[PDB]
């Protein structure tokens, strides 16, 4: 009746630790029955290491909490993948992410921001590298009581905001600013531990003599951002200057150089010289220009918005039994965003197609089984399937 | 006799303005008598702009001082080139670069640098670009007497310092720094014009609690470094750090991840963390490493240092009269750095060969005259020059 096919497929990037560890869940469906083999995505199935990688038995594959010093990245770092196979062929479950992780001693630290008296501010607390991927902000504090808390971008008429990313936006700053602190406070996604940061920020009113102009630091003179469809964000023009500048959106049109302004409404805000944004759609991506001038001088920001979608694979159909020497309709249904190359492939094997169709115009014995699209990407992707029955 | 050759030929480079223009001097040498065309380096000669670019007669080529609104790039800024042809073949003078300028409203600025009680400062004043070129610091000046004099770095053990560079650099600073301001005075290469700077910076002594630990912008975490021959240079280390960092500088060996630490001496001074170099000798080039530690946490910045020297081109030997169907020893000899490709061609024309000995191994009569090597690189450029008379 059935070939493969999946049912439970592992979703993407998993991670964990030592102290907690994890295990990978999938299993097959068809009807005589697939067997879950676990393999590394370069072909070669996965064995067994004495007290960390271990193939369990109730469809999945068990990585122990683990010594501190029983970390190899051979094993609690690579790319594994479900085989999935029966008589009729294989398939191969998308790429799975493990990531075993040392708990380490981590602390976030929130700076001074040095400020223009009049100007606006950003001020992000920063996470060092190694557990940035798995700790962000959750909060603000004053050192005179205020909490900041994070949102998805609800109200915008405000001396303060805390950007869709958690960096503190303050609207403007009197030097009545300079006696009050500021501690962010992260929390981890994987222990669950809510912490403060080992330091807290102060900021620092500079009153201007008569002018100056304004100008931007290079790592914000070139911006680039990613974001999910219907998730909220943020576009940053930072830039100070006395008297105080003026900033403007434009976004270009596509392949152009000409421009077109960025039109405010309940959706796009601007708190200058940031914009803040709701309802993520796709027509938002693109290329955008932050344009900032007083009496004294001017400047600019490009940004690039790259806004996501969950991508999918499906042939069409998902069985063909053919006729010997036929045609072969492979299509592939779709929605998502972005793709960055499309993939083939026949039992586990990769072939060397790849477009959205596949055929081959004199069908073989040796050219049945299961035929699979792999919609690929930089930080993911998603799969399809298809069995070539007989006649 | 001669074939043609080259006595006066045109130093590359070669800028003026309207106010001042200029006029360009190429004469060519042989017992004919060479005759100076005035070509684009693109093979095709130039002609006569009304106003500007114009064919004088006594060996050059006036560049009229011109209305700000008669500059067009295609006449004031491009390369050309002295065609000297004779009967017996031609020849082209290096890359002269014609840069006419308009003078327009400049002017530096002094900024503050915030720095943390105790550490170093390095400020260096805002020559916008477009005058960048041409206009260089030449002083720095207290709000309260004092002058801080370029060099080429006579002494080292004291507070202050302007670098080879320009800046200048603050050893250390107490809080009894902030009453004070600085103003930068650069001078103009062209005019002649001696001007101080739009502001003067002011020194923000902000002091620390506990503690702080070494960090650096992003466009001081990476830097690169040219400088030429027996000239003095130093390579920074911009870190900050409470308490007070130790800079470590190291060179790398070549292509190894292994490296060696930096010996200091009477040439090679450290005032921390910037290194400070006299006699900028060839060896010195390569990649440098400056690694920054306290109790609290530590920090890196790599460098890659390129000591430029003046490189040259002449063919072995200037003249081969050859035997019909003969070898070609046509080898040059050098000295310079750094190449970023050597040339071939023969009377106007590029041929196509590309290194250090030209030979045809079977000459013919359309095979004879001025075959020229041509050193290149990307700010600059040397040429060498050969003869065939024939049997
Ligand atoms: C072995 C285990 O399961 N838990 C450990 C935890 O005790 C420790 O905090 C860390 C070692 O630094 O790694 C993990
Ligand atoms: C920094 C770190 O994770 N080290 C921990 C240590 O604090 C603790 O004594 C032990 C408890 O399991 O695990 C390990
Ligand atoms: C890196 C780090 O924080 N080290 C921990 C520290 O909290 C403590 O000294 C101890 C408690 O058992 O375990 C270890
Ligand atoms: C001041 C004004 O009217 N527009 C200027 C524009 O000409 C320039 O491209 C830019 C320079 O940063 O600043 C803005
Ligand atoms: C035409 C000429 O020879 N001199 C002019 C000078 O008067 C002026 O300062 C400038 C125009 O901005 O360009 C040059
Ligand atoms: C900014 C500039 O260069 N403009 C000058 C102007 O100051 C002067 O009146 C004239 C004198 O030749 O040339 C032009
Ligand atoms: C750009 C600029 O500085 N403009 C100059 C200014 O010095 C003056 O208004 C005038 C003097 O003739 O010429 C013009
Ligand atoms: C503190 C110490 O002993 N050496 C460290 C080194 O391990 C590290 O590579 C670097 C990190 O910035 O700082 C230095």
């Amino acid at each position: 009746q059935k070939g493969p096919v999946f049912l439970k497929e592992p979703t993407n990037r998993i991670d964990f630790s030592n102290s907690t560890g994890a295990e990978i869940e999938c299993k097959a469906s068809g009807n005589p029955m697939p067997e879950i083999i676990w393999i590394r995505s370069d072909g070669t199935a996965v064995g067994d290491v004495p007290g960390l990688r271990q193939i369990s038995s109730d469809g999945k594959l068990v990585f122990p909490p683990f010594r501190a010093e029983d970390y190899r990245q051979e094993v609690h770092a690579q790319v594994y993948a479900c085989l999935a196979r029966n008589q009729f062929g294989s398939i191969i479950s998308r790429d799975v992410h493990v990531r075993a992780v040392v708990i380490q001693s981590y602390e976030s630290e929130a700076d001074n921001e040095y400020v223009i008296r009049g100007n606006s501010v950003v001020m992000k607390c920063e996470i060092p590298s190694y557990v940035a991927d798995f700790v962000f902000v959750d909060l603000w504090l004053d050192s005179e009581g205020r909490n900041y808390y994070p949102n998805n971008a609800a109200e915008t008429d405000g001396k303060y905001l805390v950007l869709p990313s958690g960096e503190l936006h303050i609207r403007e700053v009197g030097p009545e600013d300079g006696y009050k602190s500021y501690q962010c406070r992260t929390k981890h996604r994987l222990t669950g531990e809510t912490r403060l940061s080992a330091t807290k920020g102060r900021l620092v009113i500079t009153e201007p003599v008569g002018s100056v102009r304004p100008k931007v630091n290079p790592q914000d003179k070139h911006q680039f951002i990613d974001v999910e469809l219907a998730s909220s964000y943020s576009l940053l023009c930072m830039a100070q200057s006395y008297p105080t500048p003026s900033f403007r959106w434009y976004k270009f049109i596509e392949g152009t150089t000409r421009k077109q302004a960025v039109v405010l409404n309940d959706r796009v805000k601007q708190v200058s010289g940031t914009l803040i944004i709701k309802d993520a759609v796709v027509e938002d991506s693109g290329k955008y220009l932050c344009v900032v001038n007083n009496s004294v001088g001017g400047e600019s920001v490009e940004t690039v918005l790259t806004v996501t979608a969950p991508l999918s694979a499906k042939i069409d159909p998902p069985t063909q039994t053919v006729d010997f020497g036929r045609p072969a309709v492979f299509t592939c249904q779709y929605t998502g965003n972005p793709i960055k190359t499309v993939s083939w492939m026949k039992d586990g094997k990769a072939i060397g197609h790849s477009e959205s169709v596949l055929r081959i115009e004199s069908v073989k014995k040796e050219d049945k089984g299961m035929y699979q699209c792999f919609v690929r990407n930089d930080r993911e992707s998603a799969e399809a399937s298809a069995e070539l029955k007989l006649g």
